[PDB]
This record gives structure tokens, sequence and C-alpha cells, in this order.
């Protein structure tokens, strides 16, 4: 119940959430352990936020794939800061990661929007995602009209649809207590005597709850 | 399963947000159904995210309590604007809420806080929210001699604790499809033929997934 800078599973932080997410992945409670909030701004400090899924994550960084035309896709281009949170409710966890973004290469983006159902890629070419649209049927007919278009043919990727990657320079762990004493260890890249040395360029601090 | 403009139960987006909200407490699949992401940022732009429990709603905002002196309270002291992200994963719907914030009267505050248990109030006295300290044992420590210094009596409200509310000024609604497809629909305070009225101030439009 407890959660303890002595039994952290790696001081990578990548691998500590690695270790957190499996756990996720293995309680039949949790849907989609992959889910995540996506928190974006303006240069001059207006905030937005909206679910993603994770598609990816290693020591490169968290990748996730959506329209760089978006309203997260602009605030991405023009400020390239983010931040997102996990939470699985059935095991009383948050994980937060801070960092700055940049876009994938347009090949890796070609492989993952091919890889997706045919459906899930027509639905991309017809949605210019966070425009105004009239109503729902306008979403249906231009579906419909596409399906006939790409019957037997592969769909082209839209030019502005494609990844980003988080690299991660904060990852917080918080496990929720009693009486709100939560547990959060938070792994910082960089020494006071309430600092620890993580892997590679990593420090570690507990926060107060 | 089809979201609709046709069939809002309100063109008031609180109003819109009760009769979802009521669902999602109905539902014995959710947990905490007022469990919401806050997301805050920099005047310099540089974003962060964190859950929170929302603590009452009407006509003049979304409330939570916090720490001021935590890490979001500096960012809302010196950047009065946030987002919120609900998300009901079993009824496949996320409300986004962007608006101003503003502190709640210190009257309201201690009215609050003395609602809470009493460990959870003497855990806020422990707690100097996202400050560096040592270890949990600190906390344990801590907890146990203000439990000692307070035996029958009342727990004064540190002066740094206390509530904020969010003034919505965007209000979207998110309904989950296949292919995704989603239906959006977005009040926001304010006529193009895609722009509707709703209550008051409020217009709505829909946006492409
Ligand atoms: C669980 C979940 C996962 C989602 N995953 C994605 C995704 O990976 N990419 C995406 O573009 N939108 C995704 N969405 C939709 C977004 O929440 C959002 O509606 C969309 O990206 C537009 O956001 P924006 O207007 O802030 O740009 C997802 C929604 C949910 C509820
Ligand atoms: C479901 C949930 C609800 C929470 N509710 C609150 C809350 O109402 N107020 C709060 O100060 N922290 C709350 N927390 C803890 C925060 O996520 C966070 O650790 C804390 O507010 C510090 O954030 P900051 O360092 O960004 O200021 C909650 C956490 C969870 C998982
Ligand atoms: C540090 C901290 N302070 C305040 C509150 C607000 O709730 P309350 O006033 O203690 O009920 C919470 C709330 C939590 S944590 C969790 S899991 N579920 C919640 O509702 C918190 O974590
Ligand atoms: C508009 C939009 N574009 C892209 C993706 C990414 O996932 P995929 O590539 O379609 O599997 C999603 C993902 C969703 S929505 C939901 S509920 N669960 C998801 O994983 C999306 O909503
Ligand atoms: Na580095
Ligand atoms: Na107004």
């Amino acid at each position: 119940e407890a959660f303890e800078e002595t039994h952290l599973t790696s001081l990578d932080p990548v691998k500590q959430f690695a270790a957190w997410f499996e756990e996720a992945v293995q309680c039949p409670d949790i849907g989609e352990a992959n889910a995540m909030c996506l928190a974006t701004c303006t240069r001059d400090g207006k905030p937005s936020a909206r679910m993603l899924l994770l598609k990816g994550f290693g020591k490169d960084g968290f990748r996730f794939f959506t329209n760089f035309e978006s309203r997260k896709g602009k605030e991405l281009d023009s400020n390239p800061f983010a931040s997102l949170v996990f939470y699985w409710e059935p095991l009383n966890r948050q994980v937060r990661v801070e960092g700055p973004v940049k876009k994938l290469p347009e090949e890796e983006a070609e492989c993952y929007f091919h890889s997706r159902p045919k459906s899930s890629q027509i639905g991309a070419v017809v949605s210019h995602q966070s425009s105004v649209i009239p109503d729902r049927e306008y979403l249906r007919k231009k579906n419909e009209e596409l399906e006939q278009l790409y019957q037997d043919q592969e769909v082209p990727k839209p030019k502005s649809w494609g990844g980003y990657v988080l690299y991660p320079q904060v990852m917080e762990f918080w496990q929720g207590q009693t009486n709100r004493l939560h547990d959060r260890i938070v792994f910082r890249r960089g020494l006071g005597p309430m600092t620890h040395r993580g892997e590679e360029d990593w420090l570690y601090e507990r926060l107060a709850p």
C-alpha cells in the first residue's frame, strides 16, 4: 500500500512507467490503460486539454497521433511544450509527464496511418479536426462518398495528419493514500539533501501531497 | 447512440453538464464521476495538468479546493485561466470546460474545510503541497504530532488552503463513435450559418472530430 523510494522498480522513470503501465494493462477493471489527458497551451498562456491515446513509448518519449490542423496541433506547432496525465482509478495511481514535443517523421506517420482500420483512415480524410461543420449528416455523407472513391484502393494519409513525440523532462509517480497524505515521487532532468540520483541525467525528489 | 443538436437536454451548457453528470453518477461502472483533469499554465506558456475532484457546480462555474502555494496554485494566481476534462469511459463521453478562475471567499473555504473528515483537515496542515520533503516518514511523524495537538479541538484551515471557481467560457460535449467520427457540440460565449443561439449569451457549433 506504501509507495516508497526503496521499492522503485527503476531509477529510469521511463522503465518505472513501463512497470506501472504493465500493472494497469493486467488489471481487468481498466479499459484503455493507454488513455491519457494531453494539456497544451498558447504561447500567451491560454491552456487547453483533451483525452488522447498513447501509441508508443520508450527512451525518446511518448508518441501520439492527431491532425496537425486541429486546435491542439496549432498550439503544439506554435508552442512545442505539453503535459500528460495517466489516471488508473482501480490502482489509485496517477502518472504526470512534462516535456517538449516534436513531430514524428512523415515515413513513421504513413506506416502508423496504414496500420489503422480502413474505416478510421477514411474518417481522417473526412474530418478537418476541430473546424466548424454544419451537422453530423455532413460527416456521414462525405464518409460514404470517400468509401466509394477508395473501394479496392489505398487511402492516402492527409498531409495535415501525423504524429508527435513528447521527450520527458519531468515524470511524477503518484499513489493515493488515506487522509490525502499521498505518495509523490517526481523525476526531473539535471545536490541538496532531499535530491537523489537516478539513471543518466535524472534526479528524483518526494513532493508533499 | 447518435449525439444530436435536436436532442440536447438544454441550450444552457451548465444544465447539459448536469444531465450528463447525473447519467455518470447513476452508472455503477463509474467510481468518481466528479474526477476531472485540471490544466493550468505559466504566463509564458508552460503547461501542467493533474487530477482533481469537482466540489460543486452551477451558473457561476465549477468549484475545486487545493493549496494556493502548490504548483497549480502559483500558476492560477499568476495566470488565472484553466481548462477541465471530464472523461466517462463507460458512457464513451468527454466534457471540456475552459474559463477564467478566481478564488472563492475565505468564509466559503472555511465552511468547506470544516466539512471534511478531521484526518483530512490535519493532512492539509501537515502538507506544504508540491514542496520537496525528505521521505514519507516525515509526513507520518508530523501527522501523528498534529493529531496530538488537535485532540478535542478544531483544526484551523491553513491560510494557503482554499477554493477556486472556473467561470465557463467554452463547454464541449463529446460522444465517441465508430470510425473515430465522433459527435462534438461546443458552446461558447458571444451569426454564421453553422452558429446557433443557446440560452443567455451562449452560442453553439458542431466541430469535426
Ligand atoms: C479515450 C480517447 C482517446 C482519443 N484519442 C485521440 C487520438 O489519439 N487522437 C486524436 O486526434 N483525438 C483523440 N481523441 C479525441 C480528442 O479528445 C479530441 O476530441 C480531438 O483530438 C480534438 O481536440 P482539439 O480540438 O483540442 O484539437 C480521443 C478521445 C478519447 C475520449
Ligand atoms: C482523483 C483525484 C482527485 C484529486 N483531488 C484533488 C483535489 O481536489 N485537490 C488537490 O489539491 N489535489 C487533488 N488531487 C491530487 C492532485 O492530482 C495533485 O497531486 C496535487 O493537487 C498537486 O498538484 P500540483 O503539484 O500540480 O499543484 C487529486 C488526485 C486524484 C487522483
Ligand atoms: C490532496 C487532496 N486535497 C483535497 C482533495 C479534495 O477532496 P476532499 O475535500 O479531501 O474530499 C483531494 C481529493 C481526492 S484524492 C482522490 S483519489 N480522490 C479525491 O477526491 C486531494 O487528493
Ligand atoms: C479522432 C481520433 N483520431 C485518432 C485516434 C487514435 O487511435 P486509432 O489510430 O484510431 O486507433 C483516436 C483514438 C481514440 S477515440 C477513443 S474512445 N479511443 C481511442 O483510442 C481518435 O479518437
Ligand atoms: Na536529456
Ligand atoms: Na458572460
